[PDB]
């Protein structure tokens, strides 16, 4: 509905800083659906991607199938557990990095510069942190994240990179058509949204996304020093890639045979929601906005008894 | 937070006819963590589950860890097309039933009777009808349905059932630790639910579960009515265990050839979003609450135009 939309709009605007040149769009169909428009609305001749991990590969994917795509770098080699180097070719129609990677435990924390087009899915990340807005053409995120509603996905997009693509596009699938019908023209459940004007709301009423960033920076840091301060455990993440939502962790090397009896051991002291997705194993820790700081400290004790316990 | 937690209470157990004897619990952790929890909790010798899909898999699979789980129907020889006859024995712990199977489009849509206490995941239908929450002993519905938040799960529990494990349950895992402490034990984030509030307030606000289900069923049988008269569609599922919340259809025999251009056809005329999953092919529609007439019969009248096109 125009008021609970237009609404959430505002408060978008606000609590994002977005400033005039961005069109705030709302989708239904899940971050798959903006793999397609995305490649469908900007990809003329071609297209790189930044392989950084399962979505960024479906990214990938899907574009391939509309015209040709360079991938300029992947860490798939090592289980993606870093963020390649790149460097942005300027003859490209726009470049597509995926800011955070949730099961792998890496992002990329800065608003990088780029010579074309920057296009960002924050499926994950999207309310975490400020972001500034300028340095993106559009900005993404849907469909899971994490484990919800039917859900809408939001876009940002820098209404003056359209009109590039010779390519006919089908009408359902054209950015310019949605905005030029308000985001009204193939709606998403007003339920599907009508959480996130709640959600930006909260963000608003406990200080903002500065403040929210700088409480997700704290929790981390406490934990990432347990985990490299603790012989028990490892981090998986090259330093400079750590995501500072999604906290990856390993056994070290003398002590995998440990890892059930950790997992019970935490178990037992109320620690539970911290397995490790199957293709890292070891475990990982969901930093939300306000998980509190309270039980990231408890985990940290966990990790240190067990830590006391096996020396 | 109290207020929020406390006001969704209210707002459940008037819009879904919630007596006393049952406790509302919020949980963390999706579906997958009721699938551990119910195990944990009620199965003390043996407990039994019907088999309609994936999710109803998992549960199944889950459980199997805890303690013997009689299977007692599955209809996985037809890849999961129809809801398997069966009876219950009266000498296990619990019936555990997956009342919608969003991907095959079956559903169980009465309130069965059982000999034994009677635990359902409504994960992708709980608010979509009227209950009769009476022939239940413990009801659940998270962790993804479909594509959206970190997510609440919510359960409904006839408290009664509860302290006949001999196990030793541990703490976190407990259903009666969680609603000694009003569901404040181990929270959710208060995001995470603030919108089933607004979600309920809306279905009040629209004139309730009886509504819903009113309006779902006439979409669903329109659509369904157009699968059956059409000649180059067939519906996938037994009549009697048609799904009105995912209506999944497929090529008739002659015109399996046509399938991409009927997707490409759609397309065109602006419908989306009705791919069928991977394991069954064909297509599916989700009639989500509100969807509205409207686009079911835009659907439709494609379908027709499709046929009259191919003869």
């Amino acid at each position: 509905w125009i008021n609970v939309m237009n609404e959430t709009k505002a408060l978008m605007k606000e609590v994002m800083d977005i400033p005039e040149g961005y069109e705030i769009l709302f989708f239904g169909g899940g971050a798959s659906l903006q793999f397609l428009m995305v490649a469908m609305n900007l990809l003329n001749k071609k297209a790189c991607y930044l392989d950084t991990g399962v979505w960024a590969s479906k990214a990938i994917k899907e574009a391939e199938n509309i015209g040709e795509v360079k991938i300029i770098g992947t860490s798939k080699d090592k289980n993606y557990t870093y963020i390649p180097e790149y460097q942005i070719p300027s003859d490209y129609d726009y470049f597509h990095i995926t800011t955070n990677n949730t099961i792998y435990g890496t992002e990329i924390r800065k608003d990088i510069e780029s010579p074309i087009p920057l296009v960002a899915d924050m499926s994950s990340d999207i309310l975490s942190k400020p972001i500034d807005i300028s340095k993106y053409s559009l900005i993404y995120a849907g469909a899971q994240k994490n484990c919800g509603a039917a859900g809408v996905t939001i876009v940002i997009i820098k209404k003056e990179i359209l009109g590039k693509v010779q390519r006919k596009i089908p009408i359902i699938l054209d950015y310019q058509v949605h905005i030029l019908n308000n985001s009204m023209y193939n709606t998403p459940p007003v339920i599907s949204i009508f959480t996130v004007n709640q959600t930006l709301k909260y963000i608003k009423k406990i200080g903002g996304l500065k403040k929210i960033q700088e409480l997700n920076e704290e929790k981390a840091r406490l934990l990432y020093a347990e985990i490299d301060r603790n012989k028990i455990f490892r981090g998986t993440v090259r330093k400079k890639d750590r995501s500072i939502m999604n906290v990856c962790f390993v056994m070290e090397e003398q002590y995998k045979q440990l890892e059930n009896e950790f997992s019970e051991y935490a178990l037992q002291k109320g620690i539970i929601g911290i397995k490790g997705h199957r293709s890292v194993g070891g475990f990982r820790a969901s930093i939300y906005n306000a998980v509190t700081i309270e039980s990231v400290q408890a985990l940290i004790k966990c990790m240190h008894d067990f830590e006391q316990l096996h020396t």
